This record gives C-alpha cells, structure tokens and sequence, in this order.
C-alpha cells in the first residue's frame, strides 16, 4: 500500500517546565478500505512513578465527507496493579475531530503506594474532546475538553489535590510547523480554583511517508483531511485516574 500506521511520541511538563510524563502510543491498521478501517492501538507511558500499559482495538467508517469510530480499551497501570476498561466514539471531518470516551473500573480498592493507612482504585468517569485546525492555517490548533469521574475522593488534579465528584475543563493551541512536530499549551480548570499549566511537546511518525515529506510545511494542510486523519492515534486519556478510600 502507502500508509502502514502512527507512532506517537509525547512528552509533558507542568507550569516550570518540569517533565511530567513521556509516552509511546503505536496505531496499526489491520485491515483498510476505502471505507472501513479496522485498527489496533499500543501505548506505554510514566507518570508520578507508576508505569501504564495501554492496548485497544478500534473502528472507522467513512460517509459523505465525516468519519465515525468506535474504539475499546483495556488499560493496566502496572505499578499499583489498577485495572480498567474504556469505550470511545469518534466523529470526525476535515480539520475537526470530536471524541466521547468513557472509563470504567475493573477492580476494586486495594492497598495504595500513595497513602500507607488508604486504598485507591480506578475512579469511573469519562469525557469530551474536540481538536479543531484552521482551514486557512492547518498548522495552528485549538482543543476544548470537558471531563467528569465520580467518587469521593479522585485524583484529577492529583493525589495532593483530592476532590469529590470532580469536573476539569481543559482550553488548548497548539502549533505544528511540520507534520513529524507539534507543540501546545494547555489550560485545566475545576472546582475550587483547582488550575493547572500543562506544556506538550508531541512527535508523529507516520510510516510509509516519506521521511522529507514529513519535515514539509506544505504537507501539515492534508494532515487534517480524513484521507490522513483516519490514521490518527485515539483521542483519549490513557492515564488511570484513581481515587481512595
Ligand atoms: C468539549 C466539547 C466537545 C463535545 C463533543 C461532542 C461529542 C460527540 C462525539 C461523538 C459522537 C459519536 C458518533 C457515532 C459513533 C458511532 C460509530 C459507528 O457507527 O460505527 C459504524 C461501523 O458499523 C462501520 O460499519
Ligand atoms: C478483534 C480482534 C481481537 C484481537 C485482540 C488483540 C488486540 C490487542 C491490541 C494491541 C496489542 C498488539 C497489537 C498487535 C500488533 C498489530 C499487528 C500489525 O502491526 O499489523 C501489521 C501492519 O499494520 C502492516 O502495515
Ligand atoms: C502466544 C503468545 C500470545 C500473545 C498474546 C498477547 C496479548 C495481545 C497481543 C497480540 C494480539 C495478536 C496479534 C495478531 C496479529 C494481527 C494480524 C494483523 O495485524 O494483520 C495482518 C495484515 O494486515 C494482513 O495483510
Ligand atoms: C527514545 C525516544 C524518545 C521518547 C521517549 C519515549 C517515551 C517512553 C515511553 C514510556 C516510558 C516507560 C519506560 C520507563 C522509563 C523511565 C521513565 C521515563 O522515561 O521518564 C520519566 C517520567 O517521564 C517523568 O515523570
Ligand atoms: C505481536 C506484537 C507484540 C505486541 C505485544 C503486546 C502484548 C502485551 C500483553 C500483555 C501484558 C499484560 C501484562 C500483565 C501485567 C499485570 C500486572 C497487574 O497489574 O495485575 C496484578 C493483579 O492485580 C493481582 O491480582
Ligand atoms: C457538560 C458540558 C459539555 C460541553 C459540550 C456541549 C456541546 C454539545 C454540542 C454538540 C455536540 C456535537 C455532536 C457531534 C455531532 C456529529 C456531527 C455529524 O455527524 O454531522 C454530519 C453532517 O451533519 C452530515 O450532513
Ligand atoms: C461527560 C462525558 C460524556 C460521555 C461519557 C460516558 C458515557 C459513555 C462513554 C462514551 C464513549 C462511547 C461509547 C460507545
Ligand atoms: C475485550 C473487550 C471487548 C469488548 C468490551 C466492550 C466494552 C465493555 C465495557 C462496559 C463494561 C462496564 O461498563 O464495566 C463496569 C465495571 O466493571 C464496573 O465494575
Ligand atoms: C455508556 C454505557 C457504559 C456504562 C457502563 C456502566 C458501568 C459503571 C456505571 C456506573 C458506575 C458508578 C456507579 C456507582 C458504583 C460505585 C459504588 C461502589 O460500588 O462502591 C462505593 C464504595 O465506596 C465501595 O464499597
Ligand atoms: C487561538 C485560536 C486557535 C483555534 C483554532 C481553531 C479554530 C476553529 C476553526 C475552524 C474549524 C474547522 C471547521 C471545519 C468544519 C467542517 C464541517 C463539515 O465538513 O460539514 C459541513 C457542515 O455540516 C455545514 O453544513
Ligand atoms: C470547534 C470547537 C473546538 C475548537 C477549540 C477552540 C478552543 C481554543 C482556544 C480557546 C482559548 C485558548 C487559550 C489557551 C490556553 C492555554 C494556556
Ligand atoms: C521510527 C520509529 C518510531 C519512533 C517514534 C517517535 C515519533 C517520531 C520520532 C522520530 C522521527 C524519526 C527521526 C529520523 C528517523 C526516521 C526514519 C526514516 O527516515 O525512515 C526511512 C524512510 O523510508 C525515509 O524516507
């Protein structure tokens, strides 16, 4: 063929530019018509000392100008052992991407890393996402998300930074100069004036691309077709929120 799938590289940090998290997601079409595209999903990652590996399948379909998919998770922090299944739902045009995922637990509370005296386990919740890039400049991004988990005492804004029942709206820019790079800065508000600063430094190798076409200006436009954006990485959270108990 021509396009064999997506490895994504990214990296975060917080408002200091202290490095938060690093991850590797890798998306692999097993079977691809002009139609209908089947796909599997990889991901590992770090973040506050607890390792998650991540592996899903997922669907897309192609009708008069929009994409749809749906997709399903099994997510596995493997340091504090927590388990979790997600479903997500895709619907997607040219240079817009919205997104609905939800996150389910799979096992129950069991003794936490984090609090000697408490336990945690993977806090339900789930959440909505739109990417969006201007038609005139495909290059610059805006990202909106809404998320809500329910539980007592979950860990959105971390584990220093427990609440009940929390919310997180999240406003987003982003800017790719070239296909193989983008960069963004993130705004996560909730209750309380809980805030956060998140910086995101992202690489995208798209295989099957030629290495020069992906350090091209001019190829960052058709990024954000669906001929292409049918090979993006799901638009999830791959990290497990947990909460305690
Ligand atoms: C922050 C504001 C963002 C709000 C985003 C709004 C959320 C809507 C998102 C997604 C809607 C789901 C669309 C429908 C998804 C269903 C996919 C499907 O039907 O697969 C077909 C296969 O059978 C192929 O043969
Ligand atoms: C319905 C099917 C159920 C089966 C459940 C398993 C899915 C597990 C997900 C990820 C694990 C590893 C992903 C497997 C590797 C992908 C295969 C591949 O790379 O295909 C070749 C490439 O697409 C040619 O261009
Ligand atoms: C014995 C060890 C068991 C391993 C269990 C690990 C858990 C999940 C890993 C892999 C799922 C299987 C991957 C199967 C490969 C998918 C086939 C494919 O990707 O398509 C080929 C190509 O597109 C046709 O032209
Ligand atoms: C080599 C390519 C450059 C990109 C890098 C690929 C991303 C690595 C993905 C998962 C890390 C899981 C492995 C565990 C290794 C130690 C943790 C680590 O890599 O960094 C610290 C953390 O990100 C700060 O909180
Ligand atoms: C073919 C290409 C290669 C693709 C390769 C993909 C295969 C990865 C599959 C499984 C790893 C899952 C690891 C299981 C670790 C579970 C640790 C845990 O968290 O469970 C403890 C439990 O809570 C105590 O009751
Ligand atoms: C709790 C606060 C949440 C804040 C968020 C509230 C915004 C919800 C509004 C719209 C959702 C859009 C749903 C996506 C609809 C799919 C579009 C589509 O498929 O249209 C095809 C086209 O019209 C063929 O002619
Ligand atoms: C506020 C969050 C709204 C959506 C969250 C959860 C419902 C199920 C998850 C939706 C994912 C697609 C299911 C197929
Ligand atoms: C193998 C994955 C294949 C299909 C799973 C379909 C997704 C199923 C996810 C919904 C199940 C669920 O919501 O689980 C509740 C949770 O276990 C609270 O205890
Ligand atoms: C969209 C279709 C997929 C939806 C899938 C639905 C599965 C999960 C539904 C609700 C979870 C929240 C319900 C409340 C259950 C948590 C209460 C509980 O079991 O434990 C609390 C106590 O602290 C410990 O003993
Ligand atoms: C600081 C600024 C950063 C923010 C930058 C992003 C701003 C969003 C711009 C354009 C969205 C793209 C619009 C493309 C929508 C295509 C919809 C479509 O294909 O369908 C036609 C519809 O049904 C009608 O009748
Ligand atoms: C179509 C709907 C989806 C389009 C998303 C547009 C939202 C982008 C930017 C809002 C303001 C950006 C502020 C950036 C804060 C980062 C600090
Ligand atoms: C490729 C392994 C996946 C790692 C995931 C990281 C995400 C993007 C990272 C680096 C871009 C690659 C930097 C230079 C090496 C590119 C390989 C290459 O150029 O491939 C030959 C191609 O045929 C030429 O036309």
């Amino acid at each position: 063929m021509n396009r064999f799938g997506t490895a994504q590289v990214n990296l975060n940090f917080d408002k200091n530019f202290s490095l938060k998290e690093s991850s590797l997601d890798w998306l692999a079409p097993w079977y691809d018509s002009a139609s209908f595209l089947f796909f599997s999903q990889l991901g590992i990652r770090n973040k506050d000392s607890r390792n998650t590996l991540n592996l899903g399948v997922g669907i897309r379909t192609l009708e008069n100008g929009w994409l749809y998919g749906l997709n399903t998770f099994y997510d596995n922090d493997l340091t504090g052992h927590n388990h979790r299944i997600g479903l997500g739902a895709e619907a997607w045009t040219d240079y817009l991407q919205l997104a609905a995922n939800g996150y389910f637990r799979l096992n129950g509370w069991h003794s936490s890393r984090d609090f000697s005296d408490y336990k945690e386990r993977p806090a339900t919740g789930g959440d909505l996402r739109a990417n969006a890039y201007l038609p005139a400049l495909p290059q610059l991004g805006g990202k909106l998300m809404y998320e809500q988990y329910t539980g007592e005492r979950v860990a959105l804004f971390g584990k220093d930074n427990l609440q009940r029942n929390p919310y997180a709206v999240t406003a987003g820019i982003n800017y790719t100069p070239v296909p193989l790079l983008t960069v963004g800065v993130d705004q996560r508000m909730g209750k309380s004036s809980k805030h956060e600063t998140q910086w995101n430094l992202q690489m995208n190798y798209r295989f099957g691309e030629s290495f020069q076409s992906q350090l091209s200006p001019s190829a960052v436009a058709g990024t954000r077709l669906l001929a292409e954006s049918r090979y993006n990485l799901v638009d999830r959270n791959n990290n497990i929120v947990l909460e305690y108990q």
